[PDB]
């Protein structure tokens, strides 16, 4: 099956940045063509730490600049919303619609999601089981939604630190597509970027759909996630570098 | 100020439970006069496991069984929003607006929820740690919030558990009144009627500005938390009790 | 039935530092007198982090300055022992021999306690689960001992971090008596000292069998725990704290 | 050094076992010449949760059914200790000394291993965070061992669960050549062995220098850990498998 790389800067710091990633991701795309690239940004970080911390520049703006990405590119579009009536709006032009890790149990953000037609990616709670999902998915199903995932983005492990438990991967497999989430999984809730690329050679070897990993031209001076986005030049090769431990392994990925 | 004792039934089955919890609470209120007893019950579980469990009657038929409470015994009242565009109407019952542990980060809530002028107690969320909360009062007062508590429930601890640090209740004492949830507390997610006493008692050992408890005429027939709700006729006894241990334990409370 | 207090400095770092503090141990036995007082140090800390960390004077000299604080002051004695053959040399001045927490499932030297005759307080491993002492307390009455004590000192919680659950004292009580360990549960495995404090308040205000606490005339100088250990000046307040505490909740402590 | 390859039965439940088990490792290890292989098995199981289970047949029987396996089929051997005065004795037949993961902070058991002049094998603590592994090397080291391996074998999460952090084994091999552990890394202290072959694939594709593995000819029957032993006729095809991902991953092993 078509391997899925969701993939694009954390947040919509300006049009011109989507712009960049999305020249990249494109020409990556004309190269690895056995990935479906899915261009991801959000319109709104609205769960940020502090009240100081950058948010957006809006859902209409945001809208506009990923409708810019795929009509310049033709890439398709992920960004995830968080309160009920964003979902038509953002359904316009997000192919997948995304529910964030601490909204995976909101009954109406997922039904909201789920009745635009579009598929819906939903980020694992830090909180979450991974035999929880099932009734996610049966949520999902319930509302309409035909094409659904799943996101391993971290447990909680302790105060400000999340694990990745690799058994979430073959559990998950059982009721949806299963993506992992390279960069939040590494991050420090309120000794990071360096666990990127080998907990995503250990994703593919156990087996998952795709990989989520949000890039940024230059990190530092991200307006979010700035510890664990990966720089645009080094995502050719993790790309590269995953598809050939997938396709090595692959032969003994288990039946669900 | 005086402890609080935030009491009722998880969910409104019905106007006519909240009268005969209200009935209760209203006669302890008139028992333990030291003590400001506030009226809890939700107008919607938004964050049910499954998408056939009881979620209840909606916002307006709601708002209206707590009108009815509040009317016909003086109490003041409570209860949790789930999106943003809830806090205005529900301000015009509740003295306490809630918000929920999973949407303790969503920042528009939380604004939402200050700028009806009410107070706010957000549930600590099970990711959250005991400082990280810090951040959550600065949002609520930038938000013009003036009266703010933060409630303890549990973390995360391994799979389907939760385990109650009580190292937070004078972590977030430092920016906060601090509320102990007992019922929610020993709730394993997705053997725990037994600990909400032991806990409790735990609690005020510690010290804490007040305790929550979700109470039920018959716990066994609740459409919420059933395994967990206190059978009302069991609330005079704890409340007494703590009320008991408050009094010997307070003289040691450290300072801020 | 009568409180246990199991308090000393944790290491024996001279016969001196022992008769001083037995001297304070022994005038509060005599004040008060509900209380049963055992003298607690250690002869070896075996288990160190690092090599250049002390561990003591050896068991001859250790057993030695344990006889002289029984011998002057007629107080009853406990130390650990991590290895089978100290069991039987250890027994003759110990009247608790102690099970270090990491060795808590090591069947040979459980045995070798209880074939002595001597009480057995077995601190319960960061890795186990309350339940999980069932088997331990099992081991031991096979091994012939009659007196059991099981003593919560903190569960894994992340990294470099113990929490405390005390659901566990309730769940222990089932088959030992239990004890608080209040100085080691606020440690930080390879914001301490300020919690020591009020989690004893939360242990006695649940219930519990005793306490255990380490305290040295100047904790900044102790050559272990030197975060942890009370200073010998407060604890006759804590003590009185705790049999105050424990003396409103008891008649509300659950039956097993 | 080659890639090494731990394999054996749990126990030794007879020496008739060991040679069964050792038959199919010299096979293997004649067809993987680019392997060192290192045959396994525990004279005594000192750790079992229940006094009614299986141990062992001794110390003696132990060391002389490992060197019939060692003198038959020239195969290296591992076997764990339990206490000091087991070092000596083992170190005639044991090739690598193990220590057992609530072992691996007793100086003295790591000392009198090193003391032997054998290779040390030391299983990290569940109550272990891995950058705490430094300090168990310092001590090998300071007591004259010189090749020193470090464990991966799971860690604490929640009650009766262990999650494999993969972040350990690049932190781990700063100071030591690292082992992964993919038996005992799926136990529930206290649904397994369906993730040991998934889980030893992300081992290999993030980068260890080997892999441990019990196997048993009829895990079904075998008097420990039967849950997680790996059927004999399975070995093979899971070495293969691990060779395989590794020579493509190896490309990607970040340095040091």
């Amino acid at each position: 099956e078509k391997f899925l790389v969701i993939a694009g800067p954390c947040a919509i710091e300006s049009e011109e940045l989507l712009l960049k990633v999305g020249e990249e991701i494109k020409r990556l795309s004309e190269k690895f063509k056995e990935v479906e690239f899915v261009f991801k940004s959000s319109f709104d970080k609205a769960n940020r730490s502090s009240i100081h911390s950058f948010r957006g520049h809006g859902l209409e703006y945001g809208v506009k600049a990923l409708r810019k990405v795929k009509e310049e590119f033709g890439l398709k579009i992920t960004t995830d919303i968080h309160e009920s009536w964003q979902a038509e709006p953002v359904a316009e032009v997000a192919d997948i619609i995304q529910i964030p890790a601490f909204l995976c149990r909101q009954t109406d953000l997922l039904l909201a999601a789920a009745k635009t037609g579009r598929a819906v990616n939903v980020k694992k709670g830090q909180f979450l089981a991974p035999w929880d999902t099932k009734n996610v998915v049966e949520k999902l199903k319930f509302g309409g939604a035909k094409e659904i995932y799943l996101t391993e983005r971290g447990t909680t492990f302790g105060y400000n630190n999340l694990v990745v438990d690799f058994r979430s991967l073959p559990i998950m497999k059982q009721w949806a597509k299963v993506i992992y989430d390279a960069t939040h999984s590494v991050q420090l809730p309120g000794g990071m970027r360096e666990f990127i690329f080998p907990l995503i050679r250990a994703a593919v070897a156990v087996g998952c759909d795709g990989v989520f990993m949000e890039t940024h031209p230059e990190p530092e001076k991200a307006l979010s996630d700035a510890s664990t986005q990966l720089p645009l030049s080094q995502l050719e090769g993790i790309i590269e570098a995953i598809l050939e431990i997938r396709e090595v392994a692959s032969k003994y990925y288990e039946t669900i």
